C-alpha cells in the first residue's frame, strides 16, 4: 500500500490487470488480534 | 518507520551500527493494550 496509491477505478485504465495487493497494515493488526484473543482469555480469570 | 526503508541486511553495508528504530504503530497498540488492561480487573470482579 505505501508502495502505490489509490485513484480512479479499473474501467478507465486500458490494460488493468488484477492481483491482490498486499496490505502491510492487514497481519500486524491480524497477529495483535490473535494476541488479544489471548489476553480476552484472561477476562475470565 | 515512515522515515526509513528496509533493504539489505546488517552484514552488507560497512560501518553500521546497532540501535533501535521506534514504530508509530507500537505505542498505539500499546495504549489499547494498555487501555485493555483495565478490563482485566473488570469482567473477573
Amino acid at each position: 500500500t505505501d508502495n502505490t496509491f489509490v485513484s480512479g477505478n479499473c474501467d478507465v485504465v486500458i490494460g488493468i490487470v488484477n492481483n491482490t495487493v498486499y496490505d502491510p497494515l492487514q497481519p500486524e493488526l491480524d497477529s495483535f488480534k490473535e494476541e488479544l484473543d489471548k489476553y480476552f482469555k484472561n477476562h475470565t480469570s
